[PDB]
């Protein structure tokens, strides 16, 4: 609750902000808060390598069958951050 | 409130996140929600010395989220972007855990 505890968490906080600092990476995470989407559905949703950066960050996971690859948001902190951004930025 | 609306402000959102993506910039903003601090007070608060402190404060000036107050004695920094303060508040709710 204090700035002293926040200071101890800073590198982890700054890293998540770094993961969402790319607009494409932000829109992908914003889509993913609603549920699991295939790569095809995400292309339809965001109208666009960035999923790779997201995989590497560990905030998303993949589900794969013989037909397709599905992306799911696993870091609840990213979803809560994405949620807060709507409250702050929607006008 | 919609993703269509969010998509229209995606570059602005991503820019504020880029400004706060450096841990030093993040600790400076977290300090600055509390009130106005001198460069000297900020050095005492975050435990980072020169040139790092002024280099990161400079990035924050360029972003337009902090302003300066200067007299004959010193320079003071203040957080002006309410969106950054609101983001800081949300980060406390998300990141604080006992």
């Amino acid at each position: 609750m204090t700035r002293e505890d926040m200071e101890k968490r800073a590198n982890e906080v700054a890293n998540l902000l770094k993961t969402l600092s790319h607009p494409v990476r932000l829109m992908l995470v914003c889509t993913l808060v609603e549920g699991e989407f295939s790569v095809g559905e995400l292309e339809q949703q965001i109208g666009i390598q960035q999923l790779g950066v997201l995989r590497e960050s560990g905030i998303v996971e993949t589900r794969r069958n013989i037909k397709q690859i599905f992306y799911r948001l696993t870091e609840a902190k990213a979803a809560q951050l994405v949620n807060a951004l709507y409250t702050i930025f929607c006008a």
